[PDB]
């Protein structure tokens, strides 16, 4: 026999069509190209959380690809549909504006967007794709509803799971303007000698591993490839922002310290994060919601700082 | 004494505040800069009909201009306010796919934006303005929230007030890549002489006065600039598509003779809009609604039809 379930197709959004799928085959199989919450489930089967759910349906066009280029500097295919999805659910989201900036309210695990939009909005960043920095333009103004949308298609992210701010910060600046951002670092180990390193573009502004920019400038521990443990220490930086990020860990935050930072409370699979920047005092942004703070000793992963040039004292 | 009405002011479109606002003051002085479904109400006193909406408070900034320039191709520093507030109506509009064209359902005086929509998904032509060519690439596609929005704030219409498709096609194509369009009349005047007039960018594809595309091609009157009724007839034309327009009137559209065409039922000041278009036999297209003929003779306001290049027979 065949076991089957309820789902529902349609190509407008609006005009549904009731179909009894065959957890046999997969959508791609069945309708086409199919798109759910985001996410290509074209070569997806069929699966029991899926019953009652609308999909989108959009067939392939190879006349587009040259089009989507120029607007999203994408080669996929499947960018499209995952973006007009995803953007069909962030439209229904309410972005309230908390203390002068443009947050996100508490909806399908948006904690994470939210936190990545807040620090955008406090760093000097232009993106190269024309449609990303257009929606970057109406989100610092308040409408966020593209500029989410974008994030995720961006991330290959679906409506409703988790994300890392730090992860989606590494898509994300890989379309950004950072082509004149300059690194350079001294990398010591006490086999091979000292070392320089020149990092240029999305991986001149951010470092995994600590969350003081001045543990950076003064030395921190890291394994040099011959596997001993060295150290290395910033030399030059050259941009308009650095980003700090750690794993989970109480960090105490200083005013004048820092320019906004995100925390995140819980195990690995989940946690709710939140978004501390600096005003006039330490500001706590959860979603809708703000808190005032001197100061915060919390669970830190991410930190971001302001910067022009920087050299180190010989 | 002072007459008030009560009305809501946000900055988010999520958090209200109740106002009672006098109506001897603008809503500038009120609250700054102000939009209401679309439209800026700086400048303008409170009505009675603005009793319980809300109003989009956005004030201004200066280094606004030169991005909403790259974007949008304009200098209007309200045109972000009268966007977002406009956007804020047609992201919640059902944009459902009718005889394989996105059309848009019923709603705020729009069926004029539908026959807007649906002529502009049968022509080929491309925007300059990055913002509107990548919502006229959503569109396409059925997304067409962002694109509705764009033709309402260059157009300075309001969501709810009906328009006219030839006077929004005028403002629109200015903003198209018209600049290999080309069309060369001849008038005729029986004191003057023949006149040769190079017409060139949106002017070159677009006609008041008549429906028929051969009438034009064969010679259709003209005042001429003496006084005199003259006569001007299309010498070359060169362009991927014309439109031809006219104050309403019954005309009888055959199946194979244009590409598609937009009919206006009512008076001056109430009317509705249906689209027609030419695929297996004639589909009218009624916002949401779909009808089948043969052939179609009713009150019909603008048409058009495709075009490579066009030389008059010496
Ligand atoms: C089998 O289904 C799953 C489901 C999940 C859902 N979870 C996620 O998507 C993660 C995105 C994070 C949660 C990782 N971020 C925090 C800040 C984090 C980073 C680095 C190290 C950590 C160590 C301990 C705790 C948190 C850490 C946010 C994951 C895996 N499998
Ligand atoms: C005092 O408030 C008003 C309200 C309106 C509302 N109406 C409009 O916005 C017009 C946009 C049209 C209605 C004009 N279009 C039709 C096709 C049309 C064009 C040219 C000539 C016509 C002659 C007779 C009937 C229709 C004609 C659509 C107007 C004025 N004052
Ligand atoms: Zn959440
Ligand atoms: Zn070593
Ligand atoms: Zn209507
Ligand atoms: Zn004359």
């Amino acid at each position: 026999e065949v076991k089957t379930i309820k789902v529902f197709t349609t190509v407008d959004n609006t005009n549904l069509h009731t179909q009894l799928v065959d957890m046999s085959m997969t959508y791609g199989q069945h309708f086409g190209p199919t798109y759910l919450d985001g996410a290509d489930v074209t070569k997806v089967k069929p699966h029991v959380n899926h019953e009652g759910k609308t999909f989108f349906v959009l067939p392939s066009d190879d006349t587009l690809r040259s089009e989507a280029f120029e607007y999203y500097h994408t080669l996929d295919e499947s960018f499209l549909g995952r973006y007009m999805s995803a953007l069909n659910h962030t439209k229904k989201w309410k972005f309230p504006q908390v203390g002068g900036l443009t947050s996100i309210k508490w909806a399908d695990n948006n904690c994470y967007l939210s936190s990545v939009l807040l620090a955008l909005q406090q760093i000097e960043v232009k993106f190269n794709a024309p449609a990303l920095q257009e929606a970057y333009y109406r989100a610092r103004a308040g409408d966020a509803a593209n500029f989410c949308a974008l994030i995720l298609a961006y991330s290959n992210k679906t409506v409703g799971e988790l994300g890392d701010v730090r992860e989606t910060m590494t898509h994300l600046l890989q379309h950004a303007n950072l082509e004149s951002a300059k690194r350079v670092l001294n990398l010591v180990c006490k086999h091979c000698g000292q070392k320089t390193t020149t990092l240029m573009g999305v991986e001149a502004v951010m470092y995994m591993g600590t969350l003081s920019y001045d543990e950076l400038k003064a030395g921190v521990s890291i394994p040099c490839v011959c596997g001993r443990d060295a150290t290395q220490y910033l030399v030059q930086q050259e941009s308009s922002f650095v980003m700090m990020s750690a794993p989970p860990a109480e960090y105490k935050l200083q005013q004048g310290t820092f320019l906004c930072a995100n925390e995140y409370t819980g195990n690995y699979q989940c946690g709710h994060y939140t978004h501390i920047t600096a005003k006039e005092t330490l500001y706590r942004i959860d979603g809708a919601h703000l808190t005032k703070m001197s100061e915060y000793k919390g669970p830190v992963t991410d930190v971001f700082y302001k910067e022009t040039s920087y050299t180190t004292t010989i």
